[PDB]
């Protein structure tokens, strides 16, 4: 999904 891109970088952030 397009969602999982942001949420997955968020861990990043």
């Amino acid at each position: 999904g397009l969602t999982w891109f942001i949420n997955k970088f968020r861990i990043v952030k």
